[PDB]
Formats: C-alpha cells, structure tokens, sequence
C-alpha cells in the first residue's frame, strides 16, 4: 500500500521479464548441464559426485534467487491482483500475458510461476536421485 | 560535501548497479564456471587456462563490485541512520522498499553481505577446481 | 558503410556485438548441451535418433548462418572504424578487452570473440556429423 | 485493408524503416527463440505423452500466432512498397541479417528487403512443418 499503483505495474512487468529472460533461460541451461554430466561415462566417482554437488549448489542458489523474485512479485499482486493494473507483457511463450482482459493476464502470470517452480523442483529432485544412486553404487 | 538528497539519489543509483549489473554479472559467472566443468573436450593446459581466465574475470568483477560497495558505505557514513536512506523496489530484498528508513538501511547492508558471500564462494570453488586439475596430471 | 555517421556506426557496432554475446553465444551454449543430451538418450530407436540429430544439425547450421551474417556486418563496419577511436566500448563480463580504454585493445578483443565463436560453432557441426556417421554405420 | 498512395512519400519511408526494424529486431528474434524452443522440447525425455503433445500444440499455437503477426507486418510493408517500390524513397537500414539494406542504390535496398521477407517466410513455414511431423510421429507412437 506504499507505492503508486501504476509504478507497481511497471515493477511487476520488470519483475516478470527477469523470470522469462533470465530466470528461465538459466534454468534451461541447468537442466541441460545435468543431463550432460550423466552422459560423461564414469570418471571415478569422487569426481562425478563432486560435479553434481557443484551443480546442485548452483541450482539451489538460482532457485533461491528465482523464488525471491516470485516472492516480490506475489507481494505486488497483493495490491494489484484482481485489478486493471496487472501488467501487459508480449511474451512469446505464454500467450495470456498480452491478453486484453486483466484477469487472464493474472492467470497467465500465476501459471508461469507454477510451471517454473515445477521445473526447478523437478530438477533438484533428479539431482538428488542421481546422487543417491551414485552413493549406493560406491 | 554534497546535498543530503543528492546523496540519496546517488545511493539509489549505486544500488541499482549492484542489483541490475553487479549481481547479474555474478549470476552469469557462477553459471559460466559450471559450464566449464561440464566440458570434457580440451586437454588440461587448455582447461586450466580457461579457469585462470575465468578466475581473472571474477577477481576483476569482484573488484569493481567492491569499489561500488565502498562508495556506497562512504555515502552511508552521512545518511546512515537518517531519513534520506533511499527507497528501492527490489527483487532480491523486500526491505529496500520498506517505509521505515532503518529497515531500508538494514536491507541494503544485508544485500551487500550476501553478495560478498557469493563472490567469495565462487573464487573458492575455482581455486579448488584448479588444484584438483593440477594434481590430476 | 562509407555512407553513415562515424558515431552511428559505433552505436551499431555495439548493438551488433550485444547480439553475439547476448543472443548468438547464448543459443550456441544451449545447442552444445542439446547435442550432448541427445547422445545421452537411450532407447528411442535409430530412425528416431538420427531424425533428432538432423533436426539439431539443421538448427545449428541455420543459427551458425545467422551468426555469420552478423559477424559479416560487423566486419564491414570495422572496415571504416577499425584502427579508429570510434571502436565501441562494451562491458562484457567475458572478454575483458572490450571495456579497455585503448581502442586498439577493444578491436583485438572483438576479433578474438568472433574467432572463438566460430571455433565453437564449427566444432559442433563437426561432432554432429561424426555422430551421424557413427550411427549410419551402426544401423543401415 | 487499405492503401497508402496518399501519405507523404518520406513519411512512408520512415514507416517502412520502422516496419522493417520490427521484422529484424522483433519478428526474427522471436522466430529464433521458437526454433530453439522446439528443439528443446524434443530433447526432453521426462514427462509423459499427453504432456509432451500438449506442449507442442502449445508451441504450435504460439508459432502460428507469431507467424500471423509477422505476416501482418510484411503485408503492411508490401503495401508501402506499392508506392515507394522502384523509387528513391526506399529506406536505408543498417542490418545484421542482410548487407543490401544499407546499399547506396535503392534498387538493391528493395531487393534486400524482399529477400529478407522470403527468408523469413521459409523459416516460419519450415518450423510449422517440423512441429506437425513431430506431432504425427508422437501420435502413431501411442499404438497396438
């Protein structure tokens, strides 16, 4: 309740562009980097494990940064959610963020967040699986 | 020496550097490191070289970051504990937008710390890796 | 480009380079990883595996081509402002020279980046072809 | 649709230019992203099928949407050329995708632009084609 309602719109927008252009793009890399590690035959194990932990640490870090953004974005919606001031975003990927109806643009954004979380969670989960699989194999 | 509200405006600009430029660079570098590890191809002489290279970049950036922080601390020497602590929407800390200026000061200090932690932690890994590789030949 | 304002060219050169860094290279990094990812996948079949490489190959060639086009324009720009003060300044996080005060260095930096980029692209297409041969002989 | 013969010939130049910067800086960039997104989907093992198919349809829809927006721009750009085509007023554009748009000769700049359009269309069509192939491949992979 502290800022101008349209300033929040502008912020919300910026916030979201982070998620799309930075947060998600990092995540796509990381998913691929994981697969890449698995592909590298056996190495030793001490060496393989190390690289996952290493990966894991980065993913947790980046997930955390992502969450912080989301969090600030949700807090913004605490004011402009269910309002006209829901920002408009020509995303190439979720079609709803450009929708003329602000309800839809809200939905769109919530979806994007969920999706993003799903994917992050799902990655940390695989990495942990792999680390257990390797643990027991050694 | 300067107008108390000019310093506010500067502090704000200073901080937007940290968030929008310093941190973003750091996030990239963290990812670049991981990327190097992932790459088999090379030899070792070639692998090592790329880390040193990375290392140099990180130390360079860390240095630039420290310089900003330093200026920002100096600014707070004046407007710390005051009403003129700038207000910043931010996606990395909720306190910078807080109506209470004390909180906004705390927020900023936290951000700095967190940043330093991350930078230090990276240079540390890079050095570990460089030793690991050293011994592996 | 013998036609444009020397500082307009600076601004263009800069924009050109941000493409390479922020778009061209970022795509390339993903593609390299996508290749490795394909190799990692069992079972699929073969008809299905090959198809996905060709598919990848096509994209890489396409994106390499787009990258070359940019470079090309960038070289043409340097035909004018190469060896000049108007060489653009770029805080890249990756090549340190593009921010150098000396414009000679900034030129060198840029040339290096290009080379590096080409190396990486060429090297990828070459692996993909190897793999496609390896697979060809392993099946048909 | 409409026609332009009536606007100021240099206003059209300015518009044509703006129109083209859309294609280069927005339309093409979107397309490059989409091509990469497709490849990315194929790469993903994990999910199911109902889930895989869905994401393609989704992609497909986006591509058709974007292609449509692109066509609309082109269309306007062609209409503009109906007037300033074969003229001196063909706009001048530095470009990283075609060397001809900066050419001093306006004939060349016209050629350049036409080429860019074509190329763009080729790429868009080619993507929708692959996506449809993939969707059939997946469809048949469900069976007895």
């Amino acid at each position: 309740h502290n800022f101008s309602k349209e300033t929040l719109q502008k912020q919300a927008k910026r916030g979201f562009l982070l998620l799309e252009r930075c947060s998600l793009v990092g995540l796509q890399q990381l998913e691929l980097e994981y697969v890449n590690l698995l592909g590298r035959s056996f190495d030793s194990y001490q060496q393989k494990t190390e690289l996952l932990n290493n990966l894991k640490e980065l993913v947790d870090e980046h997930f955390s940064d992502t969450e912080k953004i989301i969090n600030t974005l949700e807090k913004i919606f605490d004011v402009i959610g269910g309002s006209e001031y829901t920002p408009v975003l020509n995303s190439f990927f979720n079609k709803l963020l450009s929708d003329p109806d602000p309800m839809q643009r809200e939905i769109g954004l919530r979806q994007f967040i969920i999706t993003l979380r799903q994917r992050f969670k799902k990655l940390s989960q695989k990495i942990d699986s792999s680390l257990k699989q390797i643990e027991t194999e050694a």
